[PDB]
């Protein structure tokens, strides 16, 4: 395709770059853009043919539905029904790193976007580049994470280029994404709200708002976020010794406060500042897989606050888990 990489300021992006992106979207092209969570790979959400390209480019199963990104509460009314009782909730978290499942109203959103489901995943991203792009473009943007399906979600343009140079016309670069992890997904169609994916809106906070929040087994347990070398997640750190010596040709991903115990290690971040771990975990997976070792070994973390989401991701990535 011959890919343009256009840098923009995250607070006040050059509207001329956004205009170029909007035009491509109008032509039924796919572009890659930043959000506060991860980079997205997006098309016109009302354009069936363009959204099909997203699947082709990611090598993604058709049964995996796309999140529809909006910039206003007015757009919500166009695409979803039955949200009215949750508007107070939404106005508290949007724009922000929250995706919500509602019943689909719109026949404007083709089946391919929603994988033939009667629900639609909606997100209003708290990233001025995304917001302004959507607004200028004039339609919602359907976009999964910017990565080959199965691989770690891009949190910077480097990762995007690894996966997509030559495959898309335009990548908008606004640097490293603030959170580094995908949005919290909460299903609001059932009588009790269901957490479908942990993220920057933390479980603890959702439990405060929704005492009856249901957290399914698949969230707490186990394609997705997986490096090219095998991944060994060590929840029980007492076995760390056993593991290193069982898998000798390795690189470790570890926290700051245990860096000087490993020989060959990438420091993902500090337990002192767990948002640093979230921000960097996917980069760390991509660095690791390069460091020419046979095995990537990752320390486990508390299943609390943002590290809950981190652990969700690592569990879905791991080739073996050590409990
Ligand atoms: N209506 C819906 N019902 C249930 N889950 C939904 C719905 N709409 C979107 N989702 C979820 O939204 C998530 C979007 O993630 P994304 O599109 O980046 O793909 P992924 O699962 O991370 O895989 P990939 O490796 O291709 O990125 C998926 O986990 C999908 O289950
Ligand atoms: C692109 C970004 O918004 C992302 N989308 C996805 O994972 O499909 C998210 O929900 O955080
Ligand atoms: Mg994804």
């Amino acid at each position: 395709a011959s890919t343009r990489v256009l840098k923009v300021d995250p607070l006040f992006p050059d509207e001329k770059v956004l205009k170029e992106a909007a035009e491509l979207l109008r032509n039924g092209e796919v572009i890659i853009f930043p959000t506060e969570t991860v980079y997205g790979i997006g098309a016109d959400a009302y354009n069936e043919e363009a959204c099909k390209k997203i699947f082709k480019l990611k090598e993604r199963p058709a049964d995996n539905p796309l999140i529809v990104h909006i910039h206003s509460f007015k757009q919500l009314e166009e695409i979803a029904e039955g949200y009215e009782p949750h508007l107070d909730f939404l106005k508290k978290f949007w724009p922000g790193p929250l995706t919500v499942i509602f019943r689909k109203k719109s026949e404007k959103i083709p089946p391919v976007v929603t994988a033939d489901l009667p629900t639609v995943a909606v997100r209003m991203p708290a990233h001025p580049v995304a917001l302004k792009l959507i607004e200028l473009f004039g339609h919602p943007i359907a976009a999964p994470s910017a990565n080959i399906s199965g691989r770690p979600s891009a949190t910077n343009v480097k990762h995007v280029i690894e996966d997509f140079m030559g495959k898309v016309k335009l990548i908008i670069d606004a640097g490293d994404t603030p959170f580094g992890l995908e949005s919290t997904i909460v299903d609001l169609t059932k009588e009790k709200p269901v957490l479908l994916r942990p993220g920057p809106v933390e479980v603890e906070r959702l439990k405060e708002l929704f005492p009856e929040l249901v957290v399914p087994d698949f969230v707490r347990k186990g394609r997705h976020y997986a490096p090219l070398k095998p991944l060994i997640l060590v929840e029980d750190l007492t076995k760390m010794e056993e593991v290193l010596k069982k898998y000798p040709d390795h690189v470790v991903i570890c926290v700051e406060e245990r860096k000087e115990l490993y020989d060959d290690r990438i420091v993902v971040g500090s337990l002192k500042n767990p948002y640093s771990i979230a921000q960097n975990i996917f980069s760390a997976l991509r660095e690791a897989e390069k460091m020419g070792k046979e095995y990537i070994i990752v320390e486990g973390f508390e299943e609390r606050g943002i590290l809950f989401a981190v652990m969700n991701r690592l569990r879905k990535a791991a080739t073996e888990i050590v409990r």
